[PDB]
């Protein structure tokens, strides 16, 4: 049957009815600014959830992905760095008491995205891999021997906050806003104005990728440096986890061809053949839908 | 009953009969230089193993820890960076065919040391922790929810080879020989000859710790820098694994009081309270016996 998947986010909140083949029906995008500025975030899980089950009375399950830390028993929302609300909330118990005929499940949103790729992606059922979602923040989810990796205390693989060889965190080096700021820094150093990016009104990963495709030396060098940084953090993840299947998602993944060569180079430079001989670096094809699909996927398990 | 534990090492090979209370009887130390230079390493698992079962006919199990990569099925020894021999060897099948009345088990030696601490240490049965063995090389083993963490492909937690904020690997920064070389570099910079370490013929972790205990500014600063480096790598391990119980072993752990303050400081600086509020940093008390105890521990499971 149809399952309601919810992907809770910092800028937008997403609802969708998921089919067993991974199709999203009646995709509704809200919020988050509009939700916080008004009746509140929790008042807005109950209002928009209630409106969905009324429309689809056959729905028996609701899976929700959360953009932060969740409790080990998967009943509470600990903290969201983009949404200061929801602390120690037994959401599974309160929704089960309200809707006793419906089964509820919660998980971290980056972990949901890995589960989404595992059930519905172009590498579905791949047993052991990491999904790196390279956006404004760096999110990650890991499947290990066909099971979602949650870590010792339930909130594992927070790789965006790992320290780099520069001392700064991974997401403060490769996150979308930091990539744009670094590109502007390199354009400022380009005193001869050789680069073609100087014309554009507002930089974005897509624009920097489009100019790299044309052969712009500056745009290609930016993605090559981003690639080395991602590769250096993947060396550390691989040494700790012993996995060598990598899926790359998020807004920056559109520039896959321009940053993956240096990413692969960094991995070959620092890792022995034990890891690199059968290593795979693929593109995450579900894009921004993986989180919602994975959230619904919780109910399927 | 009594179990034979074997801890295979680069400089010395160790044999011992382990009791259910964790006592080692008839501890025999060999080799490794003498083993390689002669009849060979494998000829020397068979000669010294055979001599042990003849002495103890009631022994029904043999657990062996290996100083490198082992196959996922735990039958083969892939590679040892200190011993160039033993590649794709089905050691469990060949010992089972030779001794069908005895059960055989193999594992990575750093993982064995964590299992040793889990069954017989001062924090025995602690469900989720990392054991960092700080010696010539940096070894690590992790227990997760009371089960040995092996990683996706069977050779997880090779943390000694993680990249630091300096770009070099963790063990090339804090390994015993690198600690001694760094101490000599700081003594060379000490043009006023203020330090007390200038007198000693040969530096060692114990000597640098003994001078730090006396209040030597240089010796204290060396351990403080080592502490920051270990703490920075633990930030990355904790972000990936979500564990916060840490046991510190090896030759360098004797200087626990001098490097742990900066280690803890680095962890508090880079990790939120979710990890640090109930974090524990303890001393591994089994020392060099953990590997052998853990190897025997494989048979107990």
């Amino acid at each position: 049957g149809m399952i309601l998947g919810i992907d809770v986010g910092g800028t937008s909140v997403k609802f969708g009815l998921v089919t067993p083949e991974g199709e999203i029906q009646n995709a509704t995008r809200f919020m988050t600014a509009d939700w916080v500025n008004g009746i509140g975030f929790v008042e807005s899980m109950k209002l928009e959830i209630g409106n969905f089950l009324k429309q689809y009375p056959i729905v028996k399950g609701v899976g929700i992905g959360w953009p932060g830390l969740v409790s080990l028993d998967r009943t509470k929302v600990i903290l969201l760095p983009n949404i200061p609300s929801v602390v120690n909330v037994p959401i599974v118990e309160i929704l089960r008491s309200e809707f006793p005929h419906i089964h509820f499940k919660i998980e971290n949103d980056a972990k949901c995205a890995a589960l989404g790729e595992y059930y519905f992606g172009e590498n579905k059922r791949m047993q052991t891999f990491i999904l790196l979602a390279l956006g404004t923040g760096v999110g990650s989810g890991v499947m290990m021997n066909g099971k979602l990796f949650i870590g010792g205390r339930g909130n594992g693989t927070e790789v965006g906050h790992m320290l780099t060889t520069r001392g700064k965190s991974l997401e403060n080096q490769v996150g979308i806003n930091h990539l744009i700021a670094y590109t502007h820094e390199q354009l400022a150093l380009d005193v001869a104005k050789k680069s073609s990016l100087h014309t554009i009104a507002e930089l974005s990963p897509k624009v920097i990728a489009d100019h790299a495709a044309q052969g712009d030396a500056l745009a290609l060098a930016v993605w090559a440096d981003i690639g080395t940084i991602i590769g250096e953090s993947l060396v550390n993840i691989v040494r700790v986890m012993d996995l060598n299947n990598i899926l790359l998602g998020g807004g920056i993944s559109g520039a896959f061809d321009y940053f993956v060569p240096n990413l692969k180079k960094a991995m070959l430079e620092h890792l022995p053949t034990y890891y690199t001989d059968d290593m795979y670096i693929g593109k995450a094809t579900l894009e921004n839908d993986a989180g919602l699909l994975g959230a619904a996927g919780l109910i399927m398990e």
